[PDB]
């Protein structure tokens, strides 16, 4: 058979139509702006992808050239511009549009209305161009009646060997486009992974909760990092999606993981908060013998040794009840302030971004008092308030084991790292080592400037101390200002332990103590006057 595709380019609206039923409209007044790309398979005409690219605005043309390159060849692409798409098209995008046999596309100019439907890899089916006769005038709205030959059920599909990876590959690859080489006949990229097994692994039977929304592109990247991490048990992973969006679920099914959907109790940050609640209770219901639960969000890269790092450290959670969590994320650990991968800290905060929650804490304290949907509080800020944290601390590594790729942070690439002196992070033993470190550490010149490298001797390996004005345990004026000029996280006050911040400057360990609030002011010579910085 053959498909009557109807595409339409206009000033304020834009639509497509596949055998009588239009699968995308957009008469909205301020939005949708740029080229709209819709993608429908070549043997049934089902939509596999829907896109918008603001090439009226800079650099979205680069998003489009990428995406069209990720679309499998043979595939009928339809384009239909509205409002304006010329302004930042650039030679590269016009070149790709030429490649797909479009000639009115590469010559697209100011506020033109242009519609193109055609096959990727030839040939062209219908192109329709409209020229803006004046610069305030626009291309007369265009409508393009093309009939599009339907291919065999066999020529649209990729004939791989019948491995059931490739069975789930085909169920994904025939449903959504834009994921590229995972859906390409030749050189098909892997859909399961061969992570080196971690021996002595204590995190075997800890569930992994993946908190995801309608960002399938992020979640695909996330899961590939995760299922590649040393010692993963995909059995224990379940991806909680907040909504009934099918594309994020198809990515879950592509890797063959367990996917839970949740009806969005809204609004805003309350809505995220309720998804976290729902997902957490759900994880402990799917795994009632589970003492802990790993919580990862979909916008995170998972370091190679992430489960190596948890297995070594998780005994601390049950042996030390003054611990709130274990986190993979050092707020202060950027590439220039973090160095030791074997090293661990205690901090009086709850960083999130890949963390371990203990079952007892959740069902005995947190879940009963979890904020109602009426209140628009961030879940993590609420978990960091003293009624929830109750003065407990979180284990973090100096080099993080998660990377946040949403929308310069140091991230561990070395695998199978042996953490040093793990048991020295129980409450009292950590205090032993802290004092130990201040007794061996060389005090600095506190009349020299702390914001420049001049502050630290030109050396590597030594450990140093600086003292800053912290009048109360609530006075972070000087530290916030300090934080800014070393170019690390500055907004809120993170990584403090009894008034002590641990960081690295110029490959040397570097200790900041707030005087007099911190109980470590005892280590400060009377000669030294505590450093103080004011803001504006």
């Amino acid at each position: 058979r053959v498909l009557d595709v109807e595409v339409y380019s206009s000033r304020s609206k834009v639509y497509v139509a596949v055998d009588g039923t239009t699968v995308l409209e957009d008469e909205a007044r301020e939005q949708g702006r740029g080229i709209h790309v819709i993608v429908l398979n070549q043997a049934t005409g089902h939509v596999m992808a829907k896109r918008v690219f603001d090439t009226y605005s800079p650099h979205e043309d680069e998003a489009m050239v990428l995406f069209l390159n990720m679309v499998a060849p043979g595939r009928v692409l339809i384009c239909t511009v509205k409002d304006e798409g010329s302004f930042h098209l650039k030679d590269t995008a016009k070149a790709l549009l030429r490649s797909l046999g479009s000639q009115a596309g590469p010559a697209l100019g100011w506020r033109d209305t242009w519609a193109f439907v055609g096959r990727k890899g030839g040939p062209v089916f219908g192109e329709k161009h409209s020229k803006s006769p004046a610069l305030s005038s626009w291309g007369d709205p265009v409508l393009l009646k093309t009939d599009v030959p339907l291919s065999s059920a066999e020529e649209a599909e990729c004939h791989w060997a019948d491995t059931e990876l490739n069975r789930r590959r085909r169920r994904f690859c025939s449903k959504v486009e834009g994921y590229g080489s995972v859906c390409s006949c030749k050189d098909p990229t892997p859909i399961e992974f061969s992570p080196d097994p971690l021996p002595d692994n204590k995190v075997l039977n800890v569930p992994v909760a993946v908190i995801a929304g309608n960002r399938p592109n992020y979640l695909y990247r996330m899961l590939r990092s995760l299922l590649s991490a040393q010692g993963v048990s995909p059995q224990m992973i379940t991806v909680f999606i907040d909504g009934y969006y099918e594309e994020p679920m198809d990515v879950v099914a592509l890797f063959g993981l367990r996917g839970i959907q949740h009806t969005p109790i809204s609004i805003k940050n309350a809505r995220v908060s309720q998804h976290y609640k729902a997902s957490l209770t759900a994880t402990f219901n799917l795994f009632p013998e589970a003492k802990f639960a790993v919580v990862l969000e979909e916008d995170l890269d998972i370091a190679v040794d992430f489960f190596s790092f948890l297995s070594q450290s998780i005994h601390l959670l049950e042996e030390d009840d003054s611990l709130y969590c274990i986190s993979a994320w050092n707020d202060q650990g950027y590439e220039h302030t973090a160095e030791d991968p074997a090293l661990l800290y205690r901090v009086e905060t709850m960083p999130g971004l890949g963390w371990v929650l203990r079952r007892s804490l959740y069902k005995e304290e947190l879940e009963p008092k979890w904020p109602t949907p009426e209140k628009l509080w961030d879940w993590d800020m609420w978990m960091r308030m003293p009624e929830q944290r109750r003065g407990r601390e979180c284990i973090i590594p100096d080099v993080s084991r998660s990377y946040h790729f949403g929308i310069k942070h140091k991230f561990n690439t070395v695998p199978g790292v042996q953490l040093r002196n793990v048991d020295s992070l129980k409450k009292e033993a950590y205090e032993v080592e802290v004092h130990r470190l201040l007794s061996e550490a060389e005090v600095l010149d506190h009349s020299k400037n702390p914001c420049e490298d001049s502050f630290l001797p030109d050396t590597e390996g030594h450990t140093y101390v600086a003292f800053i004005r912290m009048e109360k345990d609530d006075d972070f004026t000087t530290w916030t200002q300090l934080a800014k000029c070393l170019h690390i996280w500055d907004l809120d006050v993170r990584g403090n332990h009894r008034g002590l911040w641990r960081l690295f400057r110029k490959k040397n360990h570097f200790l900041v103590v707030g005087v007099p609030a911190s109980p470590y002011s005892v280590k400060k010579p009377p000669s030294v006057t505590p450093i103080f910085l004011e803001p504006p």
